[PDB]
């Protein structure tokens, strides 16, 4: 009923990868610069110099064991709750995007109806799982409140669960807050967790104070976090794919650790965005088979420290929905399905290494990601399935074509492409729309259908006065 | 270095697709369109009523031990020699289209021109490791000649291995008197094999007089076959994945246990082609997941069986070069690399399910290869390596592209693109070039810059007297 994952490594190399990070946690050290964080490694009896730390083996292998394997993310709408990790996987937008990138190659910054019309798209799709976060940057927006219109419009937009804000400490607080007016106290969210937020370390190995504080925040609170580690081969990291790995692998748990420390049982996601910086271009390059040789890595890693993964999605290098876009999103996608990454933040949307939300990229995005879903499934084994009568019925020379058996099977076992073209070519020939052109007209027919699903009136009207008096109190 | 081979099916599974195989092949049987073939599996004991033979798992898995697991296909120049079977794999183009799709989207006949493009664009690639066989189909030639033409065209723009004619017995002889000829003698190439070719089945359960008797011609020689299959689930095979699977394996094997009968331990290869027959349009989808599940499945069948596979390739629906060309094509090569399949044909080129080459299509393929490639080459564990010390000096906060290692490693490591373009917007948008573009102007540099191997003056003038003399019979 679903396919096995794939674990690239051998055992001996696992060994060799975390005999490695915990040489540099030991010896190296990592950054953390924010007192409070320093405090919980002093006070957990770790070694720190000025904002420097050193884990020892036994308190990283301590505090993940205390870390578990699968949580739910708690949805308005219950029929989209959510479990992290998993043979599940979950989908959803891009985050982070300044631009948009247009069908017609132009360039623009985004702005909130961005972040609502692909809050609506993931809205919408039978693949996204969660709406996602920081969609599109609102820019059309004041910086500082700039978190309390997204969180809202991942709100009323959609009934699936969203991200809350990593900008900060008192943004992450802002987030814990509304996802409680939401589900009615910080208590339940705490046992129900509801929030996943997006915390990054400044690699090599350094946190800075913002994601920290954060971080905290969050593991306070009872809410999901991603330790997120973007190493870049040749840069941020050394010019070796085992180096990135080992710095990666130090990173993420360095992070972990903080928060199981702070509080036991805390749901955290390993985090992979590790890829390459090309020498040619001086850049980061995702689309990349050694960015799929870190998502591959990562997932198996996760299952080796006992906890859920997130990397991969539709990533490339591109700059338009060409045939670049596609097979290097492939590439990567695949890679995250096939070794078992359990959340796919950056499935939809993504062009040009993070830099670029497209609309038809996020189309496109989806049907390989729906593609994917159905590889994954793999074989059915019944009787139908095995189909021997039929096969005998219809002997040597025969056709299945109007079989009983074909009517009722065809539609149980076969994924019905949303995007692909199939058709002979003197039907195609008579447009020649290539997948760019149909997936343009496809996003804009979904989002003037898509009725989001309705809020107790209540709820948003204690949503919106929680908006209006921090409104006020940021200024 | 390499990585280890994906298995999608449990040991079971793979137990049940056997059984069902083995009940299609001893209840439904195959029909054998060749009195010859029949009589093979006459004087194994197997039951024939008229052309349709029943064979036994007693006897069909006897015959598929004889079958060598690794076999070595021998080029003109020795260098391009190639393994067919480990955790090796080997590239190759395109197979059969009878049309050109060009960048403008028109679409025209393939000629011998484009049969001899197709030979000189694997010769120079350094991801195909075969220059292929039936590159485009030269309409352009007199039927009966086209084979001569084509081979030719093959051993004279490149040194590396290229594929026998499966039209035929007639057809079938002549490619191993030309391989002969090139190697000095038939006994030589029996005992290093030389051609391999594409023997299809006749979806579904039947197998016609011409691939027959290439089939049967090759296995006497010592020379390679491809036994594929090609299953439509919903149209020539039942909608449904593991019955489709069961369908074409029988095929094959039926296929495999010929081969082995005629000749024990002559080398064949376990082919896939099996794809969806997609209900909307009512025409076969190879860029559809349930074509990767088939490839997947079919490298592991293979391992099981202890043959080579082939399967897969840059496998999609699209008529043109675009973003499904892309994704479709990347997902069927992936799966086949991945899988552990060891011989793609139809690695580069193909558009819309076989029924069109393109020439920016196979520069696209070209670089999806490399990429896969480089994936499976996997980690690095050396020193140089797990990078600790260059970790060290560097520290939190530094960088490390200014480092001795970085200069040392970095081209040792990574992949270079061929054609992904890997710009900031701002230079990009200078042009706006898309991939199907610049795949249109490195296809025309490669061609124009391209110097065929020298071939041997004594040998091409034996080639040249060969084909000279057959197509004055084949005209008489």
């Amino acid at each position: 009923g679903l396919l096995p994952k794939y674990n690239i490594l051998t055992e001996d190399q696992v060994q060799k990868i975390h005999e490695n990070t915990m040489k540099i946690l030991e010896e190296i050290g990592i950054e953390f610069e924010y007192e409070p964080a320093l405090e919980v490694f002093r006070r957990e009896g770790q070694k720190v110099e000025g904002k420097r730390v050193y884990l020892t083996r036994e308190f990283v292998e301590s505090k993940l064991k205390s870390a578990p394997a699968e949580f739910t993310l708690h949805a308005r709408n219950p029929e989209n709750n959510v479990v992290i990790g998993g043979d599940n996987i979950v989908f959803m937008p891009g985050y982070g995007a300044p631009f948009i990138y247009e069908l017609d190659g132009s360039r623009r910054k985004t702005t909130l109806q961005d972040y609502e019309n692909f809050a609506k798209l993931a809205g919408a799709s039978k693949n996204m799982h969660l709406s996602g976060g920081t969609m599109a940057e609102p820019q059309d927006i004041p910086d500082g409140v700039r978190h309390l219109q997204m969180l809202y419009s991942s709100i009323k937009n959609s009934d699936k669960c969203f991200m809350g804000s990593a900008e900060g400490k008192e943004r992450a607080e802002d987030s814990v807050e509304i996802a409680a007016i939401l589900f009615g106290g910080k208590d339940v969210i705490k046992e129900k967790p509801v929030l996943v937020s997006l915390i990054n370390s400044l690699t090599p190995l350094k946190y800075d104070e913002r994601m920290l504080g954060a971080l905290m925040a969050y593991a306070e609170a009872g809410q999901a976090v991603i330790i997120a580690s973007l190493v870049m081969a040749g840069s941020t990291g050394p010019a070796s794919l085992a180096g990135t790995l080992s710095l990666q692998n130090a990173e993420v748990l360095a992070g972990i650790s903080l928060a199981q420390s702070i509080n036991p049982g805390t749901p955290v996601i390993y985090g992979s965005t590790s890829a390459l910086s090309d020498m040619r271009s001086g850049s980061l390059s995702i689309g990349s088979p050694e960015c799929a040789l870190f998502i591959s890595a990562s997932a198996q890693l996760a299952r080796f420290y006992g906890v859920p993964s997130r990397s991969g999605g539709g990533l490339n290098d591109s700059k338009t929905v060409d045939a670049q876009a596609g097979y290097e999103s492939m590439m990567t996608l695949m890679a995250a399905n096939l070794t078992g990454v359990n959340f796919v933040l950056h499935t939809a949307g993504i062009l040009q290494y993070f830099m670029a939300m497209s609309y038809e990229k996020f189309i496109m995005d989806d049907e390989i990601a729906g593609m994917l879903l159905h590889y994954m499934k793999g074989y059915t084994f019944d009787e139908d399935g095995m189909a021997f009568d039929v096969i005998e019925k219809v002997g040597p020379g025969g056709h299945f074509l109007t079989q009983k058996h074909t009517r009722k099977n065809h539609k149980r076992e076969f994924y019905t492409p949303t995007l692909s073209d199939r058709s002979a070519y003197d039907t195609w020939a008579k447009e020649k729309l290539e997948t760019k052109q149909r997936a343009h007209a496809r996003w804009q027919q979904i989002l003037a259908n898509y009725v989001p699903p309705a809020l107790d009136p209540e709820i948003d009207a204690k949503l919106q006065a929680f908006i209006a008096q921090r409104g006020k109190e940021v200024g």
